[PDB]
């Protein structure tokens, strides 16, 4: 009925595929950091103002439900107040106010013009068209209400830092209000209100096409720019910063949706209980939008807490999508029957499985063409991705052979759950390999023994399940294909894997040292330990669901959520693996420019005699001088120099890269 | 009926308003030339491929009329062959091939993805939707048939710089084909055809939203980027280059549409004569699309004929719009009745007049706030724009009061045509002032006498016309309000104006020197002659139409076109006048970056002792060193330096500008 949910997955695919395209373009150095400024300016100064003005001139303010806006504003104000009070009472006095100026803003301001609006449009287009108008009502008002307090706190921190006690509160409040008044959203909305009243809710035909043309290009360009602005933002941090970031993202993505739902339940007291449920669900879905990059822009402008804010915004952007999908499906579940419920679970798992299969075959092609799996622990990772691809393919076959052929059904079930148990066990084997590498022991690794164990133990478990179990062809879900025996063998396999994971966790000298450094750096322990920390979340979810079903024989109103979560993890675990292990005239001009003018003073610190400069030191020196903005521009400049015959590698085998590679002048 | 024409003006307004926004953003240094590369890459590598693939997957090749495509291709091939043959026969042997490789491409390839498609969509969405599919069929194929040959010619020019007569024809053809195969349009269309046949003309729902999101952001972004790429392109050229440019634009915008119409007349031999007429009228206005910037990109890549190609592309882009509008209206005219025809003329003139009044009041406000009209010849220009604004307002009043009141309509007519005669005379007075300034005589200019004459002679003419004329209130057009006497007065006024126009055409010394330079440069004599010529063109058109009506008393089937042209010029002459007249952590980082490392060697060539460097020399030196790409980067860098307390003006009154203003170090 309401909240058509089958249209949400393509909308999420749009929203995050454009972001992924932007990230890939930025990271492959197609677009550098300087060239992204043009796209950012076009999006912020011409497309968003046009979209806001066009949508705000026609709003019909006499037919707007203000209860929803009041509830959302009350929830946001409550979250802001709580975060500000806790930050003031907890943070150290040296940089207290700055935190209280930005942490509440981080946990309240969301990204709903670029990401939230397509989702809301897809969910509520033909069912509740009046909901799409609320976004343009809620996003600006919040900036009109909560941003000034944060800006005032930041100005107070700046005043303390400068120690200019002669200032008064009037100037601080004036600066705080002026910073929020100059935002294009605020005054564009004000002008939209003014022209809405002047023009009697009608857009002249002369400017309709112009406004539509500028407004239709906002969403995709903003998604691309958001993807571009995440190329190098996530960096290593400390434990305290990590805990603060986890708390902030939990406040943004968990506490706020629940508070919005509670406020909508309290304030709204209308008839048509169906509409009340729809409004509460809409509030919950609105609460889960990620943090807007405008907060990072504010932090950069104030030059305070920029790194933690940027990292948190980037992380929350990616964390929000599974939360959105699962929350929407869970809220749609109550208005369903058990057989359509199972069909919906099958369909969602099939969609996740097919997208994950495409991503996994792409990642496998990359890994095979890299030809780096011959040394540990890349081949175990290759086996893990192979098992994930096989389980995705097995489920896609199962969705069609569920009630088509018998022998095909048994064969598909065997393949699918052998692959599932293979992934479960391979998590533990990878953890064991990482722990063994941690011991730094120069002992041979039984690669053959571990691989045959990992690919034969699940086969033996499936065989004994077939021998001792009872077939049940009336079950739509493959989890209950046999029943008690399948459940107990899955539970014991998960328990063993989790226990294993927990227990486990002209210069020859220059050439030899650089190849030794390359060999040492090829062992990417960070990514492997990240994967062998992330998989146990889903392993724990699976084990908890199995134990809950075993202990609670009578099905309560919690096993459906566990089924959905475990299926989503089981058939989307390949996304994590893809995210980890898946990613002339001007030449002459720059050549003579470098040779003639500033060639001198270059060889003073970065070049020394060796029995002749690195790759990182030259990039750092170029950044220091001012010939580049980031590492990308330095890499492009070095490529320009090398292609022109200015410098060359010693071995004549590597191009200009930001590694520990040595080059010589010509 | 067919070809809904009342909604073409908003489409043109959108298409060129986004271009104007891009040009203003680029010229005001909001977006620098380096930062535009990101927008260009996003447009050319992600949005256009997505749009092309999405449109090519669903095309229904079994229901496509190939006669239109064949006729367009034949006309384009004929134009290409003619231009190539004439260029080969006429051009000097120094660069005979290079021009022959680029001139036929300039006159054939058009801009139909960004500009042509919105126009075709607006004109034909409701009446003939199938026409919308022809663009994506015509634009790619043309390249596949015409781009190689020309490219081969360019390769021959490169072969003329190698002095290797033996080798290699095969290599030349291979390079020519490889340059056209790597264009995203070509292989995107090929992949679209392949997936069209694979997918049975159906796109999966998973990628529908992604393709729609990337494809919907192409038109506005491409228009903005096109506007951005026209900031510093039009430059002074030679007479021969000007003649070649005029010939090339005439071939592109005049010969090609007529040839397309003729080929469609010859080949298409179908039924439903109305459909044949509509398809032949669609053949026309396809050849009036301006030159695509891809030709300029090709010229830059080949590094040959770059300046003439860029200037011609920009000029054709700006010239095509009135040609499109007038051609479409003239083609639509035959399917109308006399009274609806007159109403359509009134409506088109009213629309042009209202847009021109908005533009003119903007320009007048800018000129008044500039406070530079106190010296000749700016105040005469101010009077000219005042008269144009008054005539626009008078016509907008007339359209509402054409049949409302007697005294009101008489007063409105008097004001309107007094303003029209005022503009006609003020053209000649501006010509007289320019000629007097050319004589370089230090004689006082009777500004009061000339302004009194210019604002009084039209009043005397309209008064004597009212006294001796006869009222005719049954005419919708204001031209025949009185009859033959009004035509005689208009003709004699135009003849007098045309004759007049034709007949006429520390810091002791540095401060005064720069003041004298500013005074000399304030008299912008370069643009005034161009404005005079542009108004003379329309005055000549008006006089020709008046003489044609006077000599040809019986109305043939040519007076409607002259009426339309006269109305368009009379009520859009303000657009010409608007075009001529009307258009920190980083700080400290850059200031100590300049101070610490490369502060030295700056005072070696440009800075010298004076009784101390101009901004132009600093900009040129910064460009030469490599710290800036164009004048914009140098200007931004100088602003950063000045705001950081590095250099300051002698008078401390001028910010960092690319003028002859001396600056001193701190
Ligand atoms: C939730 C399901 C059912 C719907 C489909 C969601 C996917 C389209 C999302 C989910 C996880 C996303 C990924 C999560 C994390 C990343 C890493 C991200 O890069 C970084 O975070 C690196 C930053 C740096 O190096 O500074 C690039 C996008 C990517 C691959 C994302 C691409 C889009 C993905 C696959
Ligand atoms: C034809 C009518 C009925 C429809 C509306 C058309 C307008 C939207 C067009 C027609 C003429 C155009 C102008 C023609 C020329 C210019 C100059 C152009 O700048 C340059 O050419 C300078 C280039 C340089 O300095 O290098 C900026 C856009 C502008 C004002 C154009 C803006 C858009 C205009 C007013
Ligand atoms: C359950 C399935 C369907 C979806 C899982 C989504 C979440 C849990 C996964 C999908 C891809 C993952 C990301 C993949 C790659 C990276 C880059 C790394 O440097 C930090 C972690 C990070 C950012 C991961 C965080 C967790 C992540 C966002
Ligand atoms: C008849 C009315 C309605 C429309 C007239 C359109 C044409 C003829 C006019 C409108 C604005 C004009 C432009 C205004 C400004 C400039 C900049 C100048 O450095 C070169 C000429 C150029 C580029 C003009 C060329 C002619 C132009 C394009």
């Amino acid at each position: 009925p309401s909240m058509s949910i089958t249209r949400l997955f393509p909308a999420l695919l749009e929203c995050f595929g454009i972001v992924l395209c932007g990230y890939i373009a930025g990271r492959a150095n197609v677009i550098t950091s300087t060239q992204a400024k043009g796209l950012g300016n076009f999006v912020s100064r011409f497309a968003l103002p046009a979209l806001l003005f066009k949508n705000m001139v026609v709003l019909n303010f006499s037919n707007v439900d203000w209860s929803f806006l009041y509830s959302i504003l009350i929830a946001k104000a409550s979250v802001f107040f709580i975060v500000c009070v806790l930050t003031l009472l907890v943070a150290s006095p040296d940089s207290r106010f700055s935190k209280a100026g930005l942490f509440p803003i981080f946990a309240t301001q969301s990204n709903d013009f670029a990401l939230g609006y397509p989702i809301v449009e897809a969910l509520y287009q033909t069912t509740y068209p009046e909901y799409l108008q609320y976004i343009y009502l809620v996003a600006p008002i919040s900036l009109m209400m909560l941003n000034p307090i944060g800006f005032i706190f930041c100005e107070i921190q700046k005043w303390k830092d400068t120690q200019n006690a002669s200032q008064n509160k009037i100037k601080i409040v004036g600066l705080g209000l002026l910073r929020v008044l100059q935002n294009p959203i605020v005054f564009m909305v004000f002008i939209g209100i003014a022209f809405n009243f002047i023009l009697d809710r009608k857009v002249p035909v002369y400017v309709e096409n112009f406004l539509d043309g500028l407004g239709n290009s906002f969403s995709g360009s903003a998604l691309f720019y958001l993807g571009l602005t995440m190329v190098g933002k996530i960096k290593r941090l400390k434990k305290s910063a990590f805990v603060v970031l986890i708390l902030l993202i939990t406040a943004k993505l968990l506490v706020l949706p629940l508070l919005c739902r509670e406020m909508v339940e309290l304030l709204d007291k209308g008839d048509s209980v169906v509409n009340h449920t729809s409004l509460s669900n809409y509030a919950f879905l609105y609460g889960v939008f990620p943090v807007a990059p405008g907060v990072a822009i504010f932090a950069t402008q104030f030059n305070m807490e920029v790194e933690i804010i940027t990292s948190g915004m980037v992380i929350s952007t990616f964390v929000s999508a599974p939360i959105m999908y699962v929350s929407a499906w869970l809220l749609t579940f109550p208005t369903m029957d058990p057989k359509p419920l199972a069909y919906a679970i099958q369909n969602v798992s099939f969609d996740i499985s097919i997208v994950s299969l495409i991503s996994l075959i792409w990642s496998l092609a990359i890994l095979l063409l890299s030809k780096k799996y011959k040394q540990l622990p890349h081949m175990l990772t290759t086996n893990l991705l192979i098992a994930q691809s096989i389980v995705c393919a097995g489920m896609m076959i199962w969705n069609f052979v569920k009630e088509k052929n018998f022998v095909g059904q048994i064969l598909v079930f065997v393949l699918l759950y052998s692959s599932l148990y293979s992934t479960y066990l391979w998590t533990g084997l990878l953890a064991i390999s990482l722990f063994l590498l941690k011991k730094r022991e120069r002992v041979q690794i039984p690669v053959g023994i571990i691989i045959i164990s990992g690919w034969g133990i699940p086969a033996l478990l499936v065989g004994v399940l077939l021998i001792t179990g009872k077939h049940n062809g009336d079950s739509i879900d493959s989890a209950f294909f046999y029943g008690k025996e399948q459940m107990i063998t899955t539970a014991v396999t998960l328990f063993c894997s989790i226990l294993i994971a927990g227990i486990s966790l002209q210069s020859c000298i220059l050439a030899q040292e650089e190849e030794q450094y390359l060999q040492s750096g090829d062992q990417q322990l960070t990514r492997h330990v990240l994967l062998c920390l992330l998989l146990i979340i889903g392993l724990f979810a699976n084990l908890s669901s199995c134990l809950w079903w075993l202990f609670n024989q009578e099905p309560g109103r919690l096993y459906v959520e566990l089924q959905f979560f475990c299926a989503v993890f089981n058939f989307g675990q390949g996304f994590i693996s893809f995210g980890i292990f898946g990613l002339s005239e001007e030449i002459k001009m720059t050549c003579q420019q470098f040779i003639h003018y500033h060639r001198d003073l270059c060889i003073r610190n970065i070049v020394k005699e060796r029995r002749t400069f690195c790759g990182c030191d030259l990039v750092s020196w170029l950044i220091e001088v001012g010939l580049a903005s980031d590492r990308g521009e330095a890499v492009i400049y070095g490529d320009r120099l090398v292609q022109g015959g200015v410098i060359q590698h010693i071995t004549n085998e590597y191009e200009f890269r930001d590694e520990y590679l040595f080059y010589r002048f010509l």
